[PDB]
C-alpha cells in the first residue's frame, strides 16, 4: 500500500518529499506541485533554513482545500543545538509556527550528538572542533515525549541513532513513548542491513535518505561515486522502462522502508513519484543490494569527538 503503519497507531505515507538544499526561493512552488501531483509527505528541519517557505505552501494548498490538515504528513527534526530539556519545546513551536501547523505529525531528534546551545547551529571551539553539550539523549527523549503529551506532535522518533543509541532509549528507565522512527542514510552503496533489521525487529520503522545519493551536497566531489550514473542501476531502470531515479525511490519502498527523495525541479517532483505502477523483482533487490560499499554522504569531520557520535559502532 501506499502508507505504513507505524506504532502510535498513525499510518505514514512511504513516500514523501525532501527539503534539505531545496533554496528558499524555490521551495514554495517544489511543495505546492509535489502536493498537487499526489505527495502526502514532506520531510523538513529547523537547520534545512526553509521551513517558513514550505510552511507557505502547506498553508496555500490547505487554503485551497487541494487537501485537508489529516491527509498530510508533515515531518520535522529537533536540531542539536536545542537538546536542553529546557529548549526543546520552544524549538518544536518554532517549526509550528514557520510551517503554519498546530501538530506535526512526526518529530525527530535530528543528530544523537547535542551542540551548545546558541545561535550558530554548528558551534565551533577555536581549533574546529564543534563544542558539546553536556545533554544526553535519554533526558532529551523524555523533553520529546513531554511535546507529545501536550498536543504539539502525534509520533516522537530519531535520526542517525546506531545499533547501541536505539537500544539505550528503548532501554531508558521509565519509557512512556518508544521512537516510532529511525530516519537513516539508506542507499545501495550504503545498505545499513544490520541497522534496518535491528529497528524493524523492534517495530520501529525506518526512514531512507540520500535515496538518490544527494548529489546536491556542498561537499561532493567529482571522485565521489555517483549512484544516479551507475550504469548497472541504469540497466536495471531499462529493464524495467523507468529512470535510475525511480528504481532508487521503489528499491527502498519495497524493503518496507519509507522513503524521501529532494527535488525542486517540478518535472522531477512528478517522475519521482511514479513510483507505485511497477516492481523490482526479488533478483533485481538483491543485486541493489550487493553494491554496499559502506559509503556515506552524511558525515561532519568537526563531529566526529563528540561522545555521541554515531558512525564509530559497526552500526
Ligand atoms: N535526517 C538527516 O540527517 C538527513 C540527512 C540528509 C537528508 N535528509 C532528508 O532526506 C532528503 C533527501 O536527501 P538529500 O537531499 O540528501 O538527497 P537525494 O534526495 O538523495 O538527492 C537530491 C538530489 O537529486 C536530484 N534529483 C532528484 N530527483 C532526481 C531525478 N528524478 N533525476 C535526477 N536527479 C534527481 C536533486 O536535484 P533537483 O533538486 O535540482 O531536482 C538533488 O540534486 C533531504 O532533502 C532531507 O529531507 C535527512
Ligand atoms: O542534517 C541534515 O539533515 C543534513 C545535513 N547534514 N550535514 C552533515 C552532518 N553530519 C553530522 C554529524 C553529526 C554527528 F552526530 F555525527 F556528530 C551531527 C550533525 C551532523 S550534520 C550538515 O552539515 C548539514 C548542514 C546544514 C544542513 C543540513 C546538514
Amino acid at each position: 500500500a501506499s502508507r505504513i503503519l507505524l506504532n502510535n497507531g498513525a499510518k505514514m505515507p512511504i513516500l514523501g518529499l525532501g527539503t534539505w538544499k531545496s533554496p528558499p526561493g524555490q521551495v514554495t512552488e517544489a511543495v505546492k506541485v509535489a502536493i498537487d501531483v499526489g505527495y502526502r509527505h514532506i520531510d523538513c528541519a529547523h537547520v534545512y533554513q526553509n521551513e517558513n517557505e514550505v510552511g507557505v505552501a502547506i498553508q496555500e494548498k490547505l487554503r485551497e482545500q487541494v487537501v485537508k490538515r489529516e491527509e498530510l504528513f508533515i515531518v520535522s527534526k529537533l536540531w542539536c543545538t536545542y537538546h536542553e530539556k529546557g529548549l526543546v519545546k520552544g524549538a518544536c513551536q518554532k517549526t509550528l509556527s514557520d510551517l503554519k501547523l498546530d501538530y506535526l505529525d512526526l518529530y525527530l531528534i535530528h543528530w544523537p550528538t547535542g551542540f551548545k546551545p546558541g545561535k550558530e547551529f554548528f558551534p565551533l571551539d577555536e581549533s574546529g572542533n564543534v563544542v558539546p553539550s553536556d545533554t544526553n539523549i535519554l533526558d532529551t527523549w523524555a523533553a520529546m515525549e513531554e511535546l507529545v503529551d501536550e498536543g504539539l506532535v502525534k509520533a516522537i522518533g530519531i535520526s542517525n541513532f546506531n545499533h547501541l543509541q536505539v537500544e539505550m532509549i528503548l532501554n531508558k528507565p521509565g519509557l512512556k513513548y518508544k521512537p516510532a522512527v529511525n530516519q537513516i542514510e539508506c542507499h545501495p552503496y550504503l545498505t545499513q542491513e544490520k541497522l534496518i533489521q535491528y529497528c524493524q525487529s523492534k517495530g520501529i520503522v525506518v526512514t531512507a535518505y540520500s535515496p538518490l545519493g544527494s548529489p546536491d551536497r556542498p561537499w561532493a566531489k567529482p571522485e565521489d561515486p555517483s549512484l544516479l550514473e551507475d550504469p548497472r542501476i541504469k540497466a536495471i531502470a531499462a529493464k524495467h522502462n523507468k529512470t535510475t531515479a525511480q528504481v532508487l525511490i521503489r528499491f527502498p519502498m519495497q524493503r518496507n522502508l519509507v522513503v524521501i527523495p529532494k527535488s525542486v525541479t517540478p518535472e522531477r517532483i512528478a517522475e519521482n513519484f511514479k513510483v507505485f505502477d511497477f516492481e523490482l523483482s526479488s533478483q533485481d533487490m538483491t543485486t541493489l543490494l550487493s553494491y554496499n560499499r559502506n559509503w556515506r554522504v552524511c558525515a561532519l569531520l568537526s563531529c566526529t569527538s563528540h561522545k555521541d557520535y554515531p558512525f564509530h559502532e559497526e552500526f
